[PDB]
């Protein structure tokens, strides 16, 4: 029996932050826009819209520490971002928003999956606590 290499951090800089769930990195020294994986956020003309994107850039701005983790499958999005979970000095953006209402999980794709049940739970809360989006 053989494994593969499991999932790990990696650093980044953060450039600019874009929207909920967008965040412009300089990543090996090149800049790339991350789409974060297993979510979506409303968008900025939407309701939470301003909210989820302000939360994100809160999260990534006040953060020291930046660290970009690819999955296991795709690393791009056919629109050229990169498809990634980040993290704001431990704290995994992703699962953050999720946890807030703030997101729904989205994009569920196999191959890119490993954070599934870490945000469905956090979701699950979300829903319960009648957070922003789930709120009616
Ligand atoms: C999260 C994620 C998004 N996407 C793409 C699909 C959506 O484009 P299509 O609708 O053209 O398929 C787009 C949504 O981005 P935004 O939510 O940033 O607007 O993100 C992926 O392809 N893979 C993913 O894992
Ligand atoms: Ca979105």
């Amino acid at each position: 029996a053989t494994s593969t290499k499991k999932l790990h951090k990696e650093p980044a800089t953060l450039i600019k932050a874009i929207d909920g769930d967008t965040v412009k990195l300089m990543y090996k020294g090149q800049p790339m826009t991350f789409r974060l994986l297993l979510v979506d956020t409303p968008e900025f003309n939407e309701k939470y819209g301003p909210e989820a994107s302000a939360f994100t850039k809160k999260m990534v701005e006040n953060a020291k520490k930046i660290e970009v983790e690819f999955d296991k499958g795709q690393r791009t999005d056919k629109y050229g971002r990169g498809l990634a979970y980040i993290y704001a000095d431990g704290k995994m953006v992703n699962e953050a928003l999720v946890r807030q209402g703030l997101a729904k999980v989205a994009y569920v794709y196999k191959g890119n999956n490993t954070h599934e049940q870490l945000l469905e739970k956090a979701e699950a809360q979300a829903k319960k606590e009648k957070l922003n989006i789930w709120s009616e």
